[PDB]
């Protein structure tokens, strides 16, 4: 349930915090961050895809365009005794939502954007899904 | 589950550390990078597949693309007694999110572009999932 | 699982290492390498395979392309008793990704060449996943 | 598994060495090769094959081609009691990723060229495939 | 498995040697055989061919040519009991990938094409696999 | 297996060495030769076949060719009991590949040609298959 997902922001909240104070700095920080999701699973299925399709043009004109798209999925089950049960291909990890605090910031724009290109790299995650705010506590 | 990540991050994140302390340099770094899933596994199938597409062209003009596609596919299962089991051809390593930093670096473009090339090339990480912070701690 | 890779790079990292002292030099080196993968099997098919393609012109125009491809492939399976096993033909190595460090390097055309070319053909590596990097600690 | 590989490359790695420093010579060397896979099994098999091909041309013009080509493969099996069992016909050695280091070597173009045809038309290795490197240690 | 293969390759580097001491000479050698297989089975098939082929020309033109082809193979099993198994018709010697070292060589012409037409024509090895290099070791 | 081979070969080369001493001479020899298989078996077939062929012209023309081949084959099988075996026609032996070394030789022309027209009229050898050598040891 939730608690697998606690984890993950910590471990995230606390790395960016003694990393990003050895930037040049940015003498400090504080942070927070919103998880979407627990683990994802992925589950192995059959499969069948069909694309049929055509154009035409011609003298007068032809012009048509026929665009057809089929695909069925199944998933697969192991089998034991009576029991039935899929299977488990890989697992993923949850996207992000994230933003900051830190002794100094957005005012220096040459400390502003050094970050958000650092941040957003980091996590896969767009600029308009992660902000900042300038100081901390002390200055 | 997760356990099996929070290795890999770490057999990445000592090996760059203690490589690139290594280059002219560049004097000392601290690293984090981000897994997007644990280790894939890849199973057999058996396949059925149709490609049918054709063109015209004529005298006034018969420009027509037909293009059929058709794909099926069926995993496979063992038998022993009652079990049923799929097989196992190989196994992936995940991609890969990260960035850096370092005594020195993005300042120096020639200690900038010479990282880049170092860490894409190493990982399969194109540009812009890979990021670099100036400084460290100590200058 | 992950195993039967580390055993893979190093025997790989200690190859290079030990080789490469021995040119010109080029006086030492540490190095790096990612494996894409674990051991490859392969499994025997029955198959069938049919190609039906045809081609037109004429006085005015017959210009006709009608390609057809369809392939069907099933594995074999061993019997024994109640047991149903597949058919183990060959295992394969997996590809490769990794780069370098060394005592001279890319500032010298002529020992920046040299290596490429002696990498990529012993590993089956293009350039564009093999890096290089000079210096290595001492200079 | 793996281990019929390593068997393999040192078999051909002591052979070179020991033939190659008894040319001209090229007074010492030290290489290293990647096998591509383990021994190759071939099972046999049932076959059909049908290749229905036309072609017409006239007066006018009856420029036309169609080239059907049908294989059908199934293996064949054994019996012994329950017992079913594939049929071993031959058995092939893997191809070869190889270079090299030598005491002398490419800075002489005619103990370059020789080594080059005398390596590939041993293993059947075409040329980009392979590479050498000049010196070796001492000189 | 291989170890058959072992024995061939010795049984002809041995021949070889012993024997072309015995040229004008050239008055020593060491070689190296590379092996392509293990000893090929041969197992007997019923058999059905149909080759239906028609050719057409006319006063204007008939220009025409439909060639089918079509091939069915069944192998034999022998029965006894329960038990059934291939027929054994003969078996086959393998192909080959051979060179040289010699105390004389491919510096004299004459002592350079006698060999090749020589080697080639023993063992059925076209030029191109086979190769050849000048001195040994004392001169 | 290959052992019914070993005898062959020798059975081979020590007659041709006994024979060859007694032309002109042609002092001495000594010898290699390859064997292509061990001992063909042959099997008996029950049969069938179709040959319909047609050819027209006339007036105009008729030019056609309509060519039609069609051939069965079935072995034939005893019985007895349970147990069901083929049957043993004949048997025959394998095709060569040799050549030879001579105290006097191909330098003069008519004790060339004479050995030529020997050796391959007595194994049914092509010239391209077989070789010779000049000298032997001792001049």
């Amino acid at each position: 349930p939730k608690d697998s997902i606690d984890d993950y922001e910590k471990e995230y909240e606390n790395q960016l915090k003694e990393i990003l104070e050895t930037i040049i700095g940015v003498d400090d920080v504080s942070v927070v961050v919103n998880v979407d999701a627990t683990s994802l699973k992925v589950y192995e299925k059959n499969k069948s895809n069909k694309n049929t399709t055509t154009e035409e043009t011609d003298k007068e004109g032809g012009k048509r365009s026929v665009t057809d798209q089929s695909s069925e999925e199944e998933i697969v089950m192991i089998k034991n005794g009576d029991k039935e049960t899929p299977v488990v291909v890989q697992t993923k990890k949850p996207d992000i939502r994230g933003v900051l605090v830190v002794a100094q910031g957005v005012d220096n724009v040459q400390i502003k954007q050094t970050i958000i290109e650092a941040v957003t790299r980091v996590l896969d995650v767009p600029s308009h899904r992660v902000a900042v705010a300038p100081k901390k506590i002390k200055e």
